[PDB]
Formats: structure tokens, sequence, C-alpha cells
């Protein structure tokens, strides 16, 4: 329909989720979140419909070395599939490159979760052993950041996990979760902070981060390069920040029932 | 003894108990809408009791395993002595009346047709004399029940057609029946209670439709385990909120007040 906006998004707790009884439901009401509530806040803000879509090939966004085509929601933005990204999507050097990103509407950073009691408190222990496998998300900003990475603890993790066998990489979040609660201890993820956090409050409760944020970074609502929505959708990110309105969000969606 | 908190089971079914929007923030009762969130209120108060909202934990309304002769569901729960009352759309069937007190009915339905808009059926009888449409039903409750021990031929006809169906035609939830009819093009026709028929009938896409009679007549009712004290009460609390139109109202208020689909 004309002068809908279409927002590629993807799931991931608790960011995007399928409501209970999605099935019975239409458009925009399947879903529910962080995110779907922000993507609600900037609309109203903006003075825009919009139609949330997952985006196709259940990825965040990175560039093939040999044919050099963007995927996942970066893909969808870069080649005109969606008009803007509502996401826990990660501003980087190589994303920034090729889309336009909003002032950041959440802090993050790269963290290690593991099973509870497993003898490692930091990215130097990870590093240092062998008995405990530990891996990323197959494709994103963590693995990139590993990948990238001249510093010497996380350059040695890296030429361990590219290498590693069976792979250390897992498809999805909810996998590398999986992986870590099933693996005895055996088995630490690297993921973001924000995931880390909602996942530890949540049943059954045997999983912890540990140590420091590897790094800091930010997520930005993300639009094609030159996009007109570029400029009203990062003053709504602010004006939204500056009201406490990205502070309830995150309380709402991070509240801790006690579960744990 | 003195009195204690009324644990009640019932079970997510749009719009008789639905999940509030703020849910993840929200704790206890205050979780959940819907008509028997609101019916759970009335009754309480008449009855001077408080009490605790329990989902059943294996989603099920209740029927008796052949097998090992194990009540599950929101039954299970009563016979078992896991909840106190249960109130929920709990259709009062024979089987059931034999292991668990009910109260007179809340309200009445019967099973229905639900098609997408313009799909060439009408009836009953139309949907058992041809192939291209495929039918079926929740693969557990009164429903299912209802086509496997019918002993009338159109209903029996369509019963032995569905049984052995494949794929199958039995989806594990109302909202997995709806969707199989909206996204099928006109090949799935989905059986169920005319009560939920009417609701999702209010609902965007406005894309199905109740088509044709109720194949039979029948209530639900509020149930508590057997000889249960509480039985008495709530069937007189019952009776008084339909005279006083309280039902009525509850129900114009779930299904069509705020309906999506025009008016
Ligand atoms: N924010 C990240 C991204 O933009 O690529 C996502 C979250 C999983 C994935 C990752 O951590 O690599
Ligand atoms: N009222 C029914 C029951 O008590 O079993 C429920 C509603 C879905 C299921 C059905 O239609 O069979
Ligand atoms: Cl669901
Ligand atoms: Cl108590
Ligand atoms: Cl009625």
């Amino acid at each position: 329909a004309n002068k809908t906006v279409v927002v590629t998004t993807i799931l991931e707790s608790p960011y995007v989720m399928m409501k209970k009884n999605h099935e019975m439901l239409e458009g925009n009401e399947r879903y529910e979140g962080y995110c779907v509530d922000l993507a609600a806040e900037i609309a109203k803000h903006c003075g825009f419909k919009y139609k949330l879509t997952i985006v196709g090939d259940g990825k965040y966004g990175a560039r093939d070395a040999d044919t050099k085509i963007w995927n996942g929601m970066v893909g969808e933005l870069v080649y005109g599939k969606a008009d803007i990204a509502i996401a826990p999507l990660t501003i980087t050097l190589v994303r920034e490159e090729v889309i336009d990103f909003s002032k950041p509407f959440m802090s993050l950073g790269i963290s290690i979760m593991i099973k509870k009691g497993t003898p490692i408190e930091s990215a130097e222990d990870l590093s240092k052993q062998t008995e405990i496998a530990y891996g990323t998300l197959d494709s994103g900003s963590t693995k990139e950041f590993f990948r990238r990475s001249k510093i010497a603890v996380f350059d040695k993790m890296w030429t361990y996990m590219r290498s590693a066998e069976p792979s250390v990489f897992v498809r999805t979040t909810a996998e590398g979760v999986a992986r870590v609660r099933k693996s005895k201890g055996k088995y630490a993820y690297l993921l973001e902070s924000t995931m880390n956090e909602y996942i530890e409050q949540r049943k059954p409760c045997d999983t912890m981060k540990v140590g420091g944020n590897l790094d800091s970074k930010g997520y930005g609502i993300a639009t094609p390069k030159g996009s007109s929505l570029g400029n009203a959708v990062n003053l709504a990110v602010l004006k939204l920040n500056e009201q406490g309105l990205l502070d309830k969000l995150k309380n709402k969606w991070w509240y801790d029932k006690g579960e744990c």
C-alpha cells in the first residue's frame, strides 16, 4: 500500500517475539517485544503507517567476501526490499558505510555466558584453556568482532574458534543457549550483554554472565543510505530517550518476575 | 478450617482468557483478561472467596485416556485435586458429568462450520459429499468426541474420513485451526464451537464466516470436584448473573463491542 513503511526486523527475544496465539492474529499484532513497542513509538512520532516483516533469511547482515552481496536486514535495506530496520542491529563501521543509522537506542557489549559452576571468569580464562569449547552466532557483529580483532586475547580466541571441531558456531541465539545448557559446562557462548542478561533472568536459571563486557557499542535504527526517513527517525530516538521512554521499555521487557 | 485461596484452573482460549498487553510486567490474576476472567471475578464476588487463576499445564480441556484411564486437562486438575474449580469454555458432557460437578450452563453453543469466505459449502452434508475441501477439528476435546461417537450417518461419515485423512486434519489449538482455514485458499474448513466461530468472524482480517446451522446444542458450565461444597454457591451465582443480564453484557463486551469487522 502507498505510504506504508516496510519495517524489516528479526525474531530475537525479548526484542521481537511471536505472541501467544499468534496463529489467529494478523499483521503487526502477531508480534510483541521491545522493538515492536519501539516501532510503534517511532511511527507515532514521525507520523507514518508501517508493516512489520521478519527478514527472510533470518540474519542480521554481513557481506559475502566472494560476491560482495549483503545478506540479512542490511541486505533488505541495501537492495530496496525494506524502508527501515528496527531490531537489535549493531552499529558497526562496515555497515555504516552502506546504510544510515540513528544514534543508538540501546547500549551493549559482547559478553560471556556459561552454565552455572563453569570455572571461567573472563575471556582471558577461555583463551588459556581447551577443555571448555566456546563460540558465537555463525553470522553477525559478534563473530566479525573476533575475526577482525588484533587484540591478543581475542586474536587467540578467533584462531581457536575458526578451526575447532565440531563447529563452535551456532545458527541462532536460542541454539547457542541450548548448547550451553546441554554441554555440562563444557561450552561457553559469546553473545551481546542485553540477550545474556535477559536469559539469565529466565527459567531454568542455569546460565550466567561472567566478566565485564569485551567491548562497548550500540544498536541503531537503520535506513537505506540517504533515505529522507533517516532524519525524523533519529530525532524520534533522541526524543524517546530524553523522555525516559527507552528506559521504561527496557524495564518492561527485562522485568524480573523472579523465575530465578 | 480457615478460608483458603481458591485455585481456579482455566485455559488460554480467546476471548475467554487472553494475555493482557503488558503481561510481561504484571503478576497473578492481573496478567489475564477476557470473558472468563470477568466471570471469575463476578463469581468470586457473589460467593465471597479469594482465588488464584492458573493456566492448565497441558493446555487441554479434558479427556480420559482409554489405555490408562487417566483424565488429562482441566477435568484432570479437578479429578486429581490439583484445582478447586474450573472457569473456562468447558463443555458439559455425559462422560465428564460422571466424574465432576457442573453448574447450570453460563453460555449456550453448538458445533459449527468455519470456512474461508467464498468456500462453496453451506452444511455438514455438503462437506461429507465431497473431497476437494478437507475438514477437521481440534485433536482433543468435546468436538472431536462428538464425531468419534456419533451414530448418525452423516457425522459417522465425516468421522470416517477425518480419522484417516493425510496429512492430518486435526489441529492442536483453535488458533491453528483458524490459520489453516485462512491459509488454505478455501480448501480447508474447520469444525468448532459456534462461540469461537462467531468471535473469529469479528476479528481481522475478516476473511472467515460461520455457515449452516449448528450440528448440536449444548452448554458451558463451571466445574468443581465431585461433591465439592463450592458447587452449590457457584451454581446459584451463575443463575443470578444470567437473570440480571450480566452474562449477556459480558458476551457483547468480548464478542461485539470491540469487533474489528465493522458495525
Ligand atoms: N546485534 C548483532 C548484529 O547486529 O549482528 C546480533 C545479535 C545476535 C547478532 C550478533 O551478536 O552477532
Ligand atoms: N468446549 C470444548 C471442550 O470442553 O472440550 C473445547 C473448546 C475447544 C474444545 C472443543 O471444541 O472440543
Ligand atoms: Cl502460541
Ligand atoms: Cl491460602
Ligand atoms: Cl447464551
